[PDB]
DNA sequence: TTTTTTTTTTTTTTTTTTTTTTTTTTTTTTTTCCTTTTTTTTTTTTTTTT
């Protein structure tokens, strides 16, 4: 155990992998709005 | 000389086919490309002639 120093009492499996990054990160999807631009049409909220 | 009996002519439905019309999960993120074009008429320009 990392915090506490006690052996863990199941045994593990541990050992080199693969593993590839994806192009999907959080920074390039979260977003947000209180207020902003409407459309010319409707004066609904705009896409993206 | 009138009654029945056959024929005709609409009358309403039936049934099948054809046509028409309307529909097709929710949300989100990136690029790319286009947002004219050839044809015909009009106007200006340039060269030539007397």
């Amino acid at each position: 155990n990392g915090h506490t120093g006690r052996k863990i009492n199941a045994q593990v499996f541990l050992g080199p992998t693969y593993y590839q990054r994806l192009k999907h990160m959080v920074d390039d999807k979260i977003h947000s709005r209180a207020r902003g631009p409407v459309q010319i049409l409707v004066r609904q909220p705009m896409e993206g």
